[PDB]
C-alpha cells in the first residue's frame, strides 16, 4: 500500500533523532558533496540554530508517520522580498516517485506575498541541476567552485 499525500512537517530540536535517521539513510548524497555522515549533536546544534531565526522555513517530509525527507529555506534572503531553497532531500528509497516535486510544489504554494525562489545547489551535482531546471528554475549564476545558482518566479 501507497500512501500519496506528503505532508511537511515544521522541525523542532526534538526531531533531531528523525532528522538524523534520515540523513544516515542519505548516504549517497554526503558522499557526493564529499562529507562525513553528520552526527546527532551536528544536527542538534543546527536545529538550535534555525529555531531562533523567524524567516527559517523548515520541514521534516512525512508519509503518514515515516519520516521521508527534509526541505529547508529561508525567507528574506538573498533579498527582504524572496526566498531561497538551501536543502531539499528525499531519502534514498523513496526517491524517483514524485516526491521532490510534490515537496516543492506544496512549500511555494504557502509564499503568497514572496516574489522569487531560489535554489543553491552545492557541489558537482548535475541530477540536481537537472531536477531544478525541469520543475522551471533558470540558471542564474555559479558562486564560486562549490555553488550554483537557480531561480523561478512566483
Ligand atoms: C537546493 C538543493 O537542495 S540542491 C540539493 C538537492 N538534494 C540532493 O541532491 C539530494 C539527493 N537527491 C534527492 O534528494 C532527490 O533526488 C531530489 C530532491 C534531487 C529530487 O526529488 P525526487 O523525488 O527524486 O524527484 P521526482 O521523482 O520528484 O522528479
Ligand atoms: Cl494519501
Amino acid at each position: 500500500m501507497h500512501v500519496l499525500t506528503l505532508d511537511l512537517a515544521p522541525v523542532t530540536p526534538k526531531d533531531a533523532p528523525l532528522l538524523h535517521r534520515v540523513f544516515h539513510l542519505s548516504p549517497s548524497y554526503f558522499a557526493l558533496i564529499g562529507m562525513e555522515l553528520p552526527t546527532l549533536e551536528d544536527v542538534v546544534r543546527d536545529l538550535q540554530t534555525l529555531e531562533v531565526d523567524p524567516r527559517r522555513r523548515a520541514f521534516l517530509l512525512f508519509l503518514g508517520q515515516e519520516p521521508v525527507g527534509y526541505l529547508d529555506a529561508k525567507l528574506g534572503y538573498p533579498e527582504a522580498e524572496d526566498a531561497t531553497l538551501s536543502l531539499l532531500l528525499i531519502r534514498e528509497d523513496h526517491q524517483g516517485r514524485g516526491l521532490g516535486r510534490q515537496a516543492l510544489e506544496r512549500f511555494a504554494a504557502g509564499l503568497d506575498g514572496v516574489r522569487r525562489l531560489y535554489a543553491v545547489v552545492y557541489g558537482h551535482n548535475p541530477k540536481a541541476k537537472a531536477f531544478f531546471q525541469a520543475q522551471g528554475f533558470r540558471y542564474v549564476k555559479d558562486g564560486g567552485p562549490t555553488l550554483t545558482w537557480y531561480v523561478r518566479p512566483l
